[PDB]
C-alpha cells in the first residue's frame, strides 16, 4: 500500500527509467543507472543481435540490479533482437518507433515486462489490451524520433485512457520535472537526454559537450517534410540537412547525408558530421554528473517540490 | 493572499482566463473575473472604437479585476496601447511580439504588464524593462504557438526571472495547474479549456469542434511561413496543409486564410472557419460555467498537491 507501482513491478528502488538511446545507451551507462537504483536500459538500436549479445553479457558482469533492453522497432533485425530478449531473460524491455503487437504474445509467455512507448491514446490502449506492463508516454519535447503530443497534454490523456502505470519521457531533466509528470498521472520518468551527460555514459566528450552548450532554442526538428519528424541539436550537420529538405533534396540524397550521422556523434563526436540527438532538454542540462548523483538528485528535489508525491 | 499573483492583481484564484482573439469578448472575460480569476478581453486585429465597447461592457458586468490582452501585431496596436492608459485598464498581457516600446509609457501609467514569452532572451528583457509578471506559453496551445514545449519552457523561465511566471499551453485542469507549480508556475493561463465555458459567446460549432476533438486534432498550419498556427483539423485547415504540400507561396496562402477565424466565432463555419486551439482541445470535454471550471481546477489542483501555494 502507497507503493510505487513502477518500483512493485520492476522490482527498483527509483522509479526513474533511463531511456533507450541508440547508439548512445551502451552497458556502461545502463549498468550505473541500475546501480543507482533505477532502471537501465540498453539500446538496440539498428544494431545486429551479436552486437547487443555482448552488450547484455557486459551489463551483467557490471550489476546485479534489473536492467532493460529497448527494441527499436524500425530495425532491419528486429526479430534477432526478440529472440536475444527471451533467449537471455531479459527481465524488461521498452520499444520504440513502432507497434510491436506481433511479439507481445512470445514476450508475455516467457515472463518479459513489455512497456512500449506510445504517441496516441489509440496505441496505448491497444497496448493495454495486448498485454503491456506499463506504457511511455514521449512528448514531442524528447530527442530522436518523435511523435506530435507535447508531454503536458500526452501523459494526462494516456492516464485517462489506461489503467496501466504511464511512464512520462519527453523534456524530464530534474526533481520537477519528475513532479510535474506525477501531478499529471504518471507513475514513472523516462529520461534520455540528461543521461546523455552522465560520467558514464559512453558517447565522446564532445557530445556531452554540445549538450551542455545548448540554448533554449536550439533542439531542431528535420524530417517534417517527409513522416518522420527527428529533433537533435543544431550544427552544421542538422542545419545543412533541414536546408536540403526545404530545397527537394531527393530520398536518396537525403539518405547519404544523414547514414551514419548519429554513430558520427557518438563515436567520432564529429561537431560537424555528426546528428547530436537530444531533447528541448538540452538547454536544461548544466553539468555531467554520476548517474547516482543525478537520480538521487532528481528523487529528493521531486519530494520537496512535492511531498505528497507517491514514489 | 498567499500566492504572489493573487496578491499582486488582487484575485481570489491564479488561473488567467488568456486573451482569445475574436473568441474572448466581454461575456466570458466578466465571468472569468466574477468566479475569482483574471478575466481578459482580447484585443485582436480590432480597432480602438471595438475594443472600447467591450471594457465598456465588461465594467458593467464584473468590478472584479479583469484585463485586457495588446495583440502586437494588430494594425492597430498604438491605438490599443492608447486605449488601455485612456481607459485606466490595471492589468493587460501582450502577445505575439517584443512590447518593448510601450513599457515606459505603460509603467508611467501604473499598467501591470505581462507578456507572453517564448523564449529565456525574450523573458529577461521584459523583466528588465518592468513586466509584472511572464507568461510561458508552451507550443501545446492554441493560435500563434512558439517552438518549445509547456514542459521545458515553464522551468527554463521560472529559472531566468525572479518575476513571477505563469504557465499556459495544454492546461484544461487541476493537473496541469499541479505540474505548472511543480515546474516553478505561480499561476496558470488557460485558453481553449475556456471556449467551452457556457459564458464565451462564439458559435456553438466552434464549442462543439472542440468537445469532439481527438487527441491529434490541433494540427500546425503556416510552419512555411514562419507564421505558425494551431489550429482544428477541418476542410479549411487541410486545404492550407494541402497547398503547401503543392508549394503554395505566402500570398496564396494569406489570401487563403483571410477571415477564417472569424467565420469560425460568428458564423460558426465548419468547412470556412480556422478553429484555433491547443492540443489541449482533445481533453475538453464539457461545456460549463466559468465559475464551476475554475472552482473544479483549483480544487483538484489542491487534492494532488496539498502543499500547493494557490
Ligand atoms: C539520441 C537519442 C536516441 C534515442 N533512441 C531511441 C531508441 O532507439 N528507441 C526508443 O524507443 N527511443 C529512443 N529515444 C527516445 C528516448 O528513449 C527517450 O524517450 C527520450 O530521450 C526522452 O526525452 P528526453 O530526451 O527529453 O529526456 C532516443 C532519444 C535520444 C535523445
Ligand atoms: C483561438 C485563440 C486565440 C488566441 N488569441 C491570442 C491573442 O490574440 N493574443 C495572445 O497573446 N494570445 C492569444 N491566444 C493564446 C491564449 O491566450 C493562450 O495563451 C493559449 O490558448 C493557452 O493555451 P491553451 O489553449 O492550451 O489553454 C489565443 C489562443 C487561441 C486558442
Ligand atoms: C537506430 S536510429 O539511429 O536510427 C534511432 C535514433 C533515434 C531514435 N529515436 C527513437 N524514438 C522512439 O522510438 C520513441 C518514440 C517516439 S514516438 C514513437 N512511436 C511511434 C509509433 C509507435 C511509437 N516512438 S527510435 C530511434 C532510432
Ligand atoms: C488577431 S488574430 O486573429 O490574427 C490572432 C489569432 C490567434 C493569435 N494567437 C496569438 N498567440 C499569442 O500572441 C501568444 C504567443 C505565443 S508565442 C508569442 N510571442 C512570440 C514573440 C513574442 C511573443 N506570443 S496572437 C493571435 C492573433
Ligand atoms: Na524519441
Ligand atoms: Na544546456
Ligand atoms: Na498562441
Ligand atoms: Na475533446
Amino acid at each position: 500500500s502507497h507503493m510505487n507501482k513502477i518500483c512493485k513491478i520492476l522490482n527498483i528502488k527509483y522509479p526513474v527509467i533511463q531511456g533507450g538511446m541508440a547508439w548512445v545507451a551502451t552497458a556502461s551507462l545502463a549498468s550505473a543507472v541500475s546501480n543507482a537504483g533505477g532502471l537501465g536500459i540498453i539500446a538496440a538500436g539498428n544494431a545486429p543481435k551479436e552486437a547487443i549479445k555482448k552488450e547484455i553479457v557486459e551489463c551483467k558482469k557490471l550489476t546485479d540490479k534489473p536492467f532493460g533492453v529497448n527494441v527499436m522497432l524500425m530495425s532491419p533485425f528486429v526479430d534477432d533482437i526478440i529472440d536475444l530478449i527471451i533467449e537471455e531473460k531479459v527481465q524488461v524491455i521498452t520499444t520504440g518507433a513502432g507497434n510491436p503487437a506481433k511479439y507481445m504474445d512470445r514476450l508475455k509467455e516467457a515472463g518479459t515486462k513489455v512497456i512500449p512507448v506510445v504517441p496516441t491514446i489509440a496505441l496505448a490502449q491497444r497496448m493495454e489490451k495486448l498485454g503491456a506492463t506499463a506504457v511511455i508516454a514521449e512528448g514531442t519535447e524528447g530527442g530522436g524520433h518523435i511523435g506530435e503530443l507535447t508531454t503536458m497534454v500526452l501523459v494526462p490523456q494516456v492516464a485517462d485512457a489506461v489503467n496501466i502505470p504511464v511512464i512520462a519521457a519527453g523534456g524530464i531533466v530534474d526533481g520537477r520535472g519528475i513532479a510535474a509528470s506525477f501531478a499529471l498521472g504518471a507513475s514513472a520518468v523516462q529520461v534520455g537526454t540528461r543521461f546523455i551527460c552522465s560520467e558514464e555514459c559512453s558517447v565522446h566528450s564532445n557530445y556531452k559537450n554540445l549538450v551542455l552548450k545548448a540554448k533554449d532554442r536550439d533542439a531542431i526538428v528535420t524530417g517534417r517534410s517527409t513522416g518522420h519528424p527527428v529533433r537533435t541539436l543544431k550544427n552544421k550537420l542538422s542545419k545543412e540537412f533541414l536546408k536540403m529538405e526545404q530545397n527537394g533534396a531527393t530520398p536518396e540524397e537525403l539518405d547519404k547525408k544523414g547514414t551514419g550521422a548519429l554513430r558520427f556523434a557518438t563515436v567520432d563526436g564529429d561537431i560537424e558530421k555528426g546528428s547530436f540527438m537530444a531533447g528541448q532538454s538540452a538547454a536544461m542540462v548544466k553539468e555531467i554528473t554520476p548517474c547516482k548523483e543525478i537520480i538521487e538528485a532528481m528523487v529528493n528535489q521531486a519530494r520537496e517540490i512535492m511531498p505528497a508525491i507517491e514514489l
